[PDB]
DNA sequence: TTTTTTTTTT
């Protein structure tokens, strides 16, 4: 088959170059040498483009001149050629549309070659199995996805950016909220301060082992899914699905987790269990994924799954950074984070919803006095300071002091507010029912 | 060209289900008529499909008669063709694998068939812009994705878990276990916090050199062993495996260990750890790899070989982390605990089955003040902390301390327990049989 | 000519694992796919064991299918070439002799390529020397016999632990070996603790070089030679062998070594020594072989090339072992010592030789406050504090205090011990002589 | 295949033989009649061992009329081969070196026949098990390896080693003659343990940039000359010869080299460094090449030149390896630096002289807290260490602490040392004169 | 070789 090519908009777009050089940096953000059909108008493109990046205008003998430098005079075709393609251009007042035309023609031809590369991975498997082929197909289309989508990066005047701003704020306006600006976070004091989770935010509540950090991160996620309708999304890398619904039916219907570990349970918490199976069902807005060991870009295609299936996502939860697996930067832990964490928050300001991702800290805590968290106290920190918005920090001087006087007392101390200031929640933990609550 | 199909698997598995009717359940979730390339093969499928939804056995007969009634005996082959096929198929152990071969085929064949769709929009937009095309692309891409490792797979969702959740549940509540849950530890204080040695649990043990660490993991294996007979797996990596089992002849007969070490044994005596062997070869249940420097993809392997030949392992008893070796990540230990962590985990998780790794500790409890071991006292924890659930700490200030008054008394201090909260069981310990006992003196407040 | 080849037995331990998969462990340890004579069968065992490694039960139709995938259906047959290797094989009942068979083929035919590649060698010498062709031919020789190998490694079964066990108890109770058990040490504390030196055991002594070590481990060499005829071997990396003469002419006959090596003319010294050389001309077993700059395999192929000499090894002096550098692991060493002590171990078991080794500490046995050889004097701690069966650790406080707190009670402490009672072993040096005695 | 032989060598020995009778020991010693290619050369040397052992002189009419009387004379050739034999050989002067191509091709032969047999071996195992045919294998290699046994050797047996131990103790007991062994170093410690310069050995003395090691270097080279008439050789690759000469006249005068190099000088110091050139142009023995890039052929090639020309070398000074540039391996430096050091030891080997081969440090040392270099903290090291034999490092604890105690206390700390045991060595240093004496301060017990 | 920045531990 003929592969869909304008070779005359590629000649109307030469001979405008020749003619114009004012209208090259269109030409030059629309297309570029790879995206020319004939191997010929490529070389002629490259030559254009060295020339102009020198400063040298854009004429027919120093192009000609350039060309037989390097020798590709000949094989363009000669200056005749070029001759005959600077008399065949009238003028280079569409040539914006001629170079999105020969862009849609590239793209198409891009299509095509990866439908033919598609069909012979299909046709010789090689071993490979049918998973692999799906994710080689969708990386493919979303490389022609992010290729196709490159027209939208532009310096833009201030003038489009207050009429967004002012539309934004007349849209907040109008729109009666109370305070609740993002996601009900299901207490009255973190609903004041952070005003709900707002989307596209990487929310960081990292803490030590054993301190109710998973405990907390389920109460969130139970809150936010009782008063939301939006899909929420659980990837539990660490904790097994089975303890994150045994301590989610221990939070919920305020029962000791340790008889619903042993199974031990009465008539009528086994009725207030399944009057609380009952309300899920009737919301069925949880999945939780507890596969371990996962790149950020099968969470991204996760995600989109989701996403296009239930109508966007609520929430995004993560187990904790630390888990996270990416074979490519495996080498230096410190890489490995910045890329997840960069990742992570492309991805929440790609779909705009709220990602919780927990985290780990160090022993440094330990090592000081006070062992009120810091940002350095942050395991593998820096760039999961600089990428989150929403980093919290829990606190228990109960856990540290016995004889402290804090205990029951919780403090979610917040470690960055980009927009807002930072402070300290003090909330009522219920070891037994593994319950966070308003403390009063 | 040839599309990719396998039609002997498809005679395979319609020959399987002419002979066995009890794995159809797996064939119709695994795959469907439009999952056969032929179609007398789909309509041989459909008819099967029609004939077991009836509640009818499926046997060569009733089919033939099936396909006659509606006219499609002559469509799919006739009775000849079917009869081959019944009589091709040896056996339907392995029809699961073949119906996997079979969605495999049909799920290349739909991919081929959208290329092929995508490649005829692209030649041909018939006006439709490059965002179109780019959509409808995308759209078919995710429609095969829905059709294949779907929520069929079940990848994450609610119900199924809550299903699952209840069903345990109610498992336990019927079960008479009467606390323990998982594997008996032999001590009644350890099955009343832990509620036993729970299965896919990375169990750390972290003592000081000298403290019997050892001599307790062997403890906790000797009873478990005696209280289950799903054999055990024992690494003892660090000590060699005639030291491991004098100290258990010397735990279980309740014989001096000095002694044994000696040689100096009376007998009666001798009798008693006669009497043990032959409790043990009995149970035959007990394999010790003493190997030092193992990888834990060697220890995984032997895993799998174990519970293969065995049907499953019981427990697997790993004797102190750091002596586990991992050539890739030997260059930073930290890296190299990490990995041996995170490959024992998963092959916890795997197998199903509660791990004891042992561990050392750091000079920082000489340091301090008090001497009771924390999580940031193990020796290079990074990850132990994280990945493990059933993290303690052996305490004995009899060593630390010769005026202390808790001689025999070693503090079992829980320094993580994900479900349930964390205390201090006290046990008593005897250093001449290198015995861990259940405490019976006055019962101390865990503070 | 034809290579000696068994399709047959091929056939058979194919059609053997197509029907059975519970003895495709005893196949997978006899033989690899490199055994079978044909590709094709060789890409039939591949896919087999990539089937089993997979989980996946072998038989027929899903290995035609993943040949089919990997497109090497066609290449080793077809369908009807597999279906009539089933159908020939009767049982599996004797598949490990058949795999027996195969693996006598494959490792005679490696055999023949060898000495086919060794008659090339010697035609066309490439410049390289007849030491050169020898050294190869016994580099190729020893590689196919490190081939020839078998199952190392395997957990036992607890009867056994059990009998090794009872086999060690009554060893230590029946058996009244009184004091020394293998080759007599020759130092009374030694003989009592470590029960002489054991064949295929790993006694490393880590001390400083020159530092009464060497003379400890030459007196070692003497006492062993004094009382066997075993031909013992001499491996110092430290000092030449002149200087080893000195030091053990000195150590013997108990004359200042100022005198042995700065010549002071006179007939009582000059007895002395005639009368030392005598005696060692009576034992006639002293092999010297000394080297720098090998590793314990090459000392493993030494051991068998002197057993091929004369045959039996009664002892083996390794002066110096911080001379075998790696220059990947000289950093840290304590890897690489670990390393060269399981090697050192291996062919102690292989040879039944009691491998003595002289480990190098640091200069902080000098420096720091703990003079006696602990962690921080120890090389980077690690292999020096375990993996060694008998770690010792010459505390001579004459060097390290310049007011000894130990003369003539220097303490031999043993921080690992398999036979014997660890402590602070006390022995008289004599410094004059460098001769290292017995203290009570 | 035709079988690797010389016969032109053989012919070559052969007329040697007919020629010159005192090189048959060598002959004899080297080469046997087997190693001859051809049947008639092996009765031709035959005849020759039987009349040079019945003392007969090897010429051609006793060797025609001894092969005559066995009747061998026509089974060689004739009388005409034989006297063509010695025709073609013009001299002997190199029939040791045909002698060993001969041996050289005889066993490759052998080891060609022996491949041959262990292939019909490994074809026809004639009910051999493969362990059979691996001993089999290794028992004709090794047969083949003891065929030279006496030329391949190292280490001696304890009989031989103890007749090497008595004669070692009688030239020992001339030893204290001097107590100098080797070209005396003029500083009495340094004397001490190496004994003075030893012959075919490499010195290392590895320092810090600006420490003095090219002045003590200098200050070597100077005592040595004065102590010396054995012309020396400097290579001052860094340095221009005429810093080295002020230095060699600071060091030698005792005058303030700042003086000097600003020419601000009396009319004394003047007389005194007119009387130090005197008694250099009555040495004349110092040679200073000053070029720098220089290939170690190019270093050989003028060594061998001024040994020709001056009768041998006393010294070989060399302005530290670094400096040392090879064309081929200057893609890779520690390539390039193993190059330079073995062709330096190969060359110190063949000429007998002891090579003054200076080097540079890591900056790992100012890393380390103590700053006393190691063989690891060698630039480039590994094959350093492997090819010297007398490394030493300059430590001045002055230079790195200004309260040090240790002022103009220099210390040569001996890394490596084959012959001798290592030590520090305490010397004086005057930075005014740049002179290193020995130091007569309060010795220091090394701990 | 060089040169930065992170954790852990002693
Ligand atoms: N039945 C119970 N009674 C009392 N306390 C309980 C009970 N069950 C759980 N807990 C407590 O709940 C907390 C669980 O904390 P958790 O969030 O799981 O730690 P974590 O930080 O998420 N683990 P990790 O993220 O891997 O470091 C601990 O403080 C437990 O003591
Ligand atoms: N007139 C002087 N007065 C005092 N000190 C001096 C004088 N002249 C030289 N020095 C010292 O002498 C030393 C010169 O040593 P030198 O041997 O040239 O260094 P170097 O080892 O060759 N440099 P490098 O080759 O990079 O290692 C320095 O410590 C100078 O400070
Ligand atoms: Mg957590
Ligand atoms: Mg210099």
């Amino acid at each position: 088959k003929v592969p869909p090519h304008s070779i005359e908009a590629e000649q109307s777009v030469l001979g405008g170059l020749m003619l114009d050089n004012e209208r090259w940096d269109d030409v030059a953000e629309r297309v570029v040498a790879d995206d020319f059909y004939t191997r010929p108008h490529r070389h002629i493109f490259t030559e254009m483009a060295r020339l102009q990046e020198s400063g040298s205008p854009i004429d027919l003998i120093t192009l000609a001149e350039s060309l037989e430098r390097q020798g590709q005079l000949d094989s363009v075709g000669g200056f005749a050629y070029l001759a005959e393609l600077s008399k065949n251009t009238p003028s280079a007042a569409n040539i914006s549309a001629y170079a999105d035309i020969v862009r849609e023609r590239a793209v198409v031809r891009e299509m095509i070659s990866v439908a033919n590369e598609i069909a012979e991975a299909g046709f010789d498997p090689q071993g490979r199995t049918s998973e692999d082929l799906l994710d080689l197909a969708e990386s493919r289309v979303f490389k022609i996805a992010e290729s196709r989508a490159n027209k939208d990066e532009g310096p833009k005047n201030i003038a489009d950016v207050l009429d967004a701003t002012v539309a934004r704020i007349e849209q907040l306006f109008q729109q009666p909220h109370d305070g609740v600006t993002g996601v009900n976070t299901g207490y009255d004091d973190l609903n004041k301060k952070t005003a709900g989770l707002q989307p596209s935010d990487l929310i960081i509540v990292a803490a030590r082992p054993s301190m109710g950090k998973t405990t907390f991160a389920m109460n969130l996620v139970e809150n936010a899914a009782m008063l939301q309708d939006k899909p929420v999304l659980i990837f539990s890398l660490e904790m097994p699905s089975e303890q994150i619904m045994m301590r989610s039916l221990a939070s919920l219907s305020r029962v000791d987790q340790t008889k619903i570990r042993t199974g031990q349970l009465d008539d009528e918490d086994w009725a207030r269990i399944s009057g609380t199976m009952g309300i899920l069902l009737e919301k069925r807005n949880i999945y939780i994924d507890d596969s371990s060991g996962l790149t950020p870009t099968e969470v991204r295609s996760r995600a989109r799954r989701i996403a296009r299936e239930h109508g966007g996502i609520g929430l995004i939860m993560i187990d904790y950074l630390q888990l996270m697996r990416v074979p490519a930067l495996s080498d230096n832990r410190t890489l490995e984070i910045a890329e997840i964490s960069r990742s992570l928050k492309a991805l929440a300001k790609e779909l705009n919803v709220p990602v919780v991702a927990l985290s780990q800290l160090n022993r440094s805590l330990e090592q000081r006095a006070d062992k009120r968290p810091v940002n350095s106290d942050l395991r593998e920190s820096g760039s999961i300071e600089q990428d989150a918005d929403l980093i919290m920090f829990i606190y228990r001087d109960e856990v540290y002091h016995e004889n402290s006087d804090l205990k029951g007392i919780a403090e979610i101390i917040i470690g960055k507010q980009r927009n807002g200031p930072i402070g300290t929640v003090r909330l009522t933990f219920n070891g037994q029912w593994s319950r966070f609550d308003n403390y009063a």
